């Protein structure tokens, strides 16, 4: 919990919805919490995820990575900057996981949940590092819906900063593989105005963004350098009750600065 909640309790009822936050400095082991206990839409942000149980099958699979792909054009959904670019090309597995990370990429999402047994294989990987939380059920991009109370495609901001700190700092992936995924955060190119502009410009970050385009509801989850220290992970959830509701980007910064400084 927290005991000094009232910074976050304003921020959210000036946003009018649902703020969730869920910060660790691994070095200390202090956290800071509100809302992190409860179900927000991942929206874009399993596409960080993803790429991690790629990771994790490359492991086992030689070349996994390598492996090219050659999609057609009814795999590009809209939002799929990154594939439309290279349709006449294809792209390899890595190149994909690039691509769903550093640029929110909806098709190369889809081909990659595709080689992983869909959703519900993403989930099962997420399940074997210890996250019960985590649910994906659906594709892009019906997975947006982010209809209140739907458990469909959730996890909470905790279970998202655990299994995050478990991919890039910990032991869910063999060292190589955890450099690339912390590689492809910290090149990710979508997430400048939420936790980026929160953190001091001196700091190495990697987030991944998501945005399901109603309900207020967009997100972002971080590892956080500190000069001469240990790494802050955190994420930061956002929804609103009505489908109209704007999501807002400042919130996000916002609620990740309260983060910051109750650290
Ligand atoms: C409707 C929404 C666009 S507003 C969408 O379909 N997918 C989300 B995603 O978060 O899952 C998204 C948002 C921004 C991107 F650049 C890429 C993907």
């Amino acid at each position: 919990t927290n005991l000094v909640a009232e910074p976050f309790a304003k921020l959210e009822q000036d946003f009018g919805g649902s703020i969730g936050v869920y910060a660790m400095d691994t070095g200390s082991g202090a956290t800071v919490s509100y809302r992190a206990e409860e179900r927000f839409p991942l929206c874009s942000s399993f596409k960080g995820f993803l790429a991690a149980a790629v990771l994790a099958r490359s492991q086992q699979q030689a070349g996994l990575l390598d492996t090219p792909i050659r999609y057609g054009k009814n795999a590009l959904v809209p939002w799929s900057p990154i594939s439309e670019k290279y349709l006449t090309t294809g792209m390899t597995v890595a190149e994909l996981s690039a691509a769903a990370v550093q640029y929110s990429d909806n098709a190369a999402a889809n081909l990659l949940l595709k080689e992983l047994g869909g959703p519900a294989g993403l989930t099962a990987f997420m399940r074997s590092i210890g996250d019960t939380t985590f649910r994906l059920d659906r594709w892009e991009l019906e997975l947006n819906s982010a209809i209140p109370g739907d458990a469909r495609d959730t996890s909470s901001p905790r279970a998202v900063t655990e299994s995050l700190q478990k991919l890039t700092l910990g032991s869910a992936l063999a060292a190589p593989q955890r450099q690339q995924f912390v590689d492809w955060l910290k090149g990710n190119t979508t997430g400048n105005h939420r936790i980026r502009a929160a953190v001091p410009a001196d700091w190495a970050v990697g987030d991944k963004t998501g945005t399901c385009g109603v309900y207020g509801t967009a997100n972002d989850y971080a590892v956080v350098w500190p000069t001469g220290r240990a790494p802050i992970v955190l994420a930061v959830y956002t929804r609103a009750p009505n489908k109209d509701d704007k999501h807002s980007e400042a919130v996000i910064a916002a609620a990740a600065r309260l983060a910051l400084e109750g650290l």
